[PDB]
């Protein structure tokens, strides 16, 4: 009778612990659903960036390849994507060689800034946050040859700010979803033990 009273006290404590773990799991599941909405926003923003990538004309790329003395606005617009791939050269005679090469088109197709280094991106942020060319009005006025590709560059830098935010949010979600599932399994195991 004393051993059964001690086991009954241990069972009531484990019952209260199992209730607290079930409430903690429900709070974790609510936090997981809130970061899931953030993850859905980031996935549509990535999809919009991919749609901007698809919005490329083959003719518009070679207008840049056939341009020998361009407006200074479109010259800076290609300097935006020059160092994105990692070319520090700024002369137009020398930078038209990367534009001229055929490696230039498929690299724009599969491109991701998730793999792009933070340090080079920081250089892409510092230089291009001062640009009149970054303003979608200067490029459009200068040419519609640089309109869509510059629109893709703008999308990508906005995507990188959204991404500092996204790596934090997704890290939170992986932790929140994993903690919610582990808390639910633990809640089931403790309810079975109770």
């Amino acid at each position: 009778v004393k051993d059964q009273q001690e086991a009954e006290k241990k069972k009531v404590m484990s019952q209260e612990i199992q209730e607290q773990l079930h409430k903690q799991q429900e709070v974790i599941a609510d936090k997981q659903m809130s970061v899931k909405e953030d993850l859905d926003k980031v996935e549509p923003a990535v999809i919009e960036a991919q749609n901007a990538v698809k919005s490329i004309k083959k003719q518009h790329l070679v207008e840049v390849r056939s341009m020998a003395n361009p407006p200074a606005a479109v010259k800076l617009a290609l300097e935006s994507i020059c160092l994105l791939l990692g070319e520090s050269t700024t002369d137009w005679k020398q930078i038209r060689s990367i534009i001229m090469r055929e490696n230039f088109i498929p690299t724009i197709v599969n491109f991701s800034a998730e793999e792009i280094s933070d340090a080079i991106r920081e250089k892409m942020k510092k230089n291009y946050m001062s640009n009149p060319s970054y303003n979608y009005e200067i490029v459009n006025r200068a040419s519609l040859a640089c309109g869509p590709m510059v629109k893709w560059a703008i999308a990508q830098l906005n995507y990188a700010d959204m991404l500092k935010r996204v790596e934090p949010l997704r890290n939170e979600l992986q932790k929140l979803e994993d903690d919610a599932k582990d808390n639910q399994q633990k809640a089931n195991e403790v309810e079975q033990m109770i």
